[PDB]
């Protein structure tokens, strides 16, 4: 059995945030929690945690890499203002679950996230 | 003096829910918590918690519900609602419920799946 307010599921605890925040803080959350990033197992335990949560926020999961000339499809090259707010200083890229998929965004942007424990 | 994983706020403690579901399945739970659905002191009571959950957009159950009678549903053309139509329309306790969006209080059919907000006085 799982501790008291985690969902269950096969071998794992799921605990889903209060708040949404970076990346980061969502990592050290569930480290505090012993717990760990959500780490998508397969398409069935993804669903099942959406079935339960029903949101309409993006969830951060344990993925994340290091990012480079951007240029729009026209050609032109983006300029720094959306640069600015297409990533971060760390140029890092951080990923979140949005619905059935799994998007990739700048790890300072404010998202929920989920933590997982293997029982 | 809050418990673990209550949000403090001048003397109160708030726990958002970690999903959504209906109106009732929230009261319920804030019940088995020793808590109550948020009621709201005052809109500044209303920004800190936006500001902490940092999800503006997002509806959040309060605990606060009115109930209708049961109505004769017309469209606006003056025409009846057919029970095909009906079938699916609004909720069989005909009640609306109230949630916080943004800095705001709206009412929505207590069916819908929103977060809810329970609160404890600490």
């Amino acid at each position: 059995e799982c501790p008291q307010d985690w969902l269950s599921h096969r071998d794992k605890c799921f605990r889903v945030s209060q708040v949404s925040n970076t990346w980061e803080e969502g990592l050290v959350d569930c480290d505090g929690k012993g717990a760990t990033l959500m780490l998508i197992q397969d398409q069935e335990e993804l669903r099942f945690l959406l079935d339960s949560i029903k949101e309409k926020n993006s969830f951060w999961i344990g993925l994340r890499y290091t990012l480079m000339n951007w240029k729009w499809i026209n050609g032109s090259t983006l300029n720094s203002d959306v640069l600015k707010i297409t990533g971060d200083t760390e140029n890092d890229s951080c990923a979140a679950i949005s619905g059935d998929k799994v998007t990739f965004e700048s790890c300072n942007s404010d998202n929920r996230w989920i933590c997982q424990k293997e029982l």
